[PDB]
DNA sequence: GCGACACAGAAAC
DNA sequence: AGTTTCTGTGTCGC
């Protein structure tokens, strides 16, 4: 009935079947780690600038709500909210050199002016894109929104049990006890240590994540779930790392930059999911009907 | 099958 | 210790 795992940092999965078992909605058994995710592929190697060293890059994605491992399927629900959280990391570069440093792309060197993920969700049978929605907690009452590109800079990836403890956080103290986890402020930083081509000073806003966090996301109200042979379809979810380059043959999705001209987001490297099956609004995926 | 509204019960304070 | 918030899901009606 519930099949239980035990997270890196000692925290459970447990793992039921909704059409089985009703749970309230805010039981931390709602909470648990997901599907692990594989590299897709890498892209655009990055260079500093002076040095040539390549940045050896790697997202570090965890989804933390949403998702249970039933019969040997990775399982959602459509009307459910999930969690997809990620960080990236540089192997060969501590974060303190990577700001004050610059970063070129080996296409011929396009400057990065900034680091972002973006997550996507496809039909892993055939590569078609899937929209996916978000809300705030207010939910109806408030605004629906697609995932955003999110400037990040790299960071280790925060345990479950902190990114279960920050999810509905109002709090000013508590707020406080866990910015520096999720932001660099760059104006806090001392201006006098970076060059004016630094990295940090070519990030768009002063308040930078270190951990690109989409909650309470959905698939489209509007997906369908099941083949026309009634099988279920397969998806996926993505993450791609990219740069932000300055436009003036190789993957790249249009951005919408701050100063309102056409950038360019250059794919890094790409993870992704298992196949993952998603339940609809059918009442046979709900306890209630038995 | 989908938008909207409603109810419920644990988290957050 | 009581109030409000958040979110899984029951239900209506088109």
């Amino acid at each position: 009935v519930i099949l239980t795992q035990l997270n890196e940092d000692g925290t459970t999965s447990n793992y039921f079947d909704k059409r089985k078992l009703k749970i309230a909605p805010r039981s931390t058994l709602q909470f648990k780690v997901g599907p692990p995710f594989e590299l897709v592929r890498d892209y655009c190697p990055v260079v500093e600038s002076h040095t040539g060293r390549t940045l050896d890059l790697r997202i570090i994605p965890r989804i933390d709500r949403g998702f249970d491992h039933i019969d040997e399927e990775w399982v959602g629900y459509k009307r459910n909210y999930f969690t997809l959280v990620s960080t990236f990391e540089t192997a060969n570069c501590d974060l303190d050199t990577f700001l004050k440093s610059s970063f070129d792309l080996l296409v011929g060197r396009l400057r990065v002016q900034y680091f972002a993920i973006k997550i996507k969700a496809k039909n892993d049978d055939d590569d078609t894109e899937i929209n996916l929605v978000q809300h705030t907690a207010k939910r109806d009452k408030g605004p629906q929104f697609c995932p955003s590109v999110c400037p990040l800079v790299p960071s280790p990836l925060p345990k479950h049990q902190t990114i279960r403890e920050a999810s509905n956080v109002r709090n000013i103290t508590k707020m406080k006890k866990y910015d520096s986890t999720f932001y660099l402020h760059r104006d806090h930083v001392n201006y006098e240590e970076y060059g004016v081509d630094s990295l940090l000073f070519s990030y768009p806003e002063d308040s930078i994540q270190k951990v690109a966090r989409y909650e309470r996301v959905q698939f489209a109200s509007s997906i369908s779930v099941k083949k026309p042979s009634q099988q279920n379809k397969h998806f996926s979810l993505h993450v791609i790392l990219g740069a932000v380059v300055d436009p003036d043959g190789i993957p790249y999705d249009e951005l919408a930059l701050k100063n309102g001209s056409k950038g360019m987001f250059v794919y890094l490297q790409e993870m992704k999911t298992p196949p993952l099956i998603i339940r609809g609004r059918s009442p046979s995926n709900y306890a209630s009907s038995q």
